[PDB]
């Protein structure tokens, strides 16, 4: 839908050891034009 659809693999996060995942975060909103929206991985419990 996006560009990382799948997640940035559990891999993302070699080193920790808990639940892995990577989702979208904008920064400039959204309302006005669409340019600053990225993906990260994180690893949570």
């Amino acid at each position: 839908i996006g560009s990382t659809a799948p997640t940035c693999t559990y891999n993302e996060c070699r080193g920790c050891r808990y639940k892995c995942r990577a989702e979208q975060v904008p920064v400039e909103g959204n309302d006005p034009i669409n340019s600053a929206y990225h993906y990260r991985c994180v690893c949570h419990r």
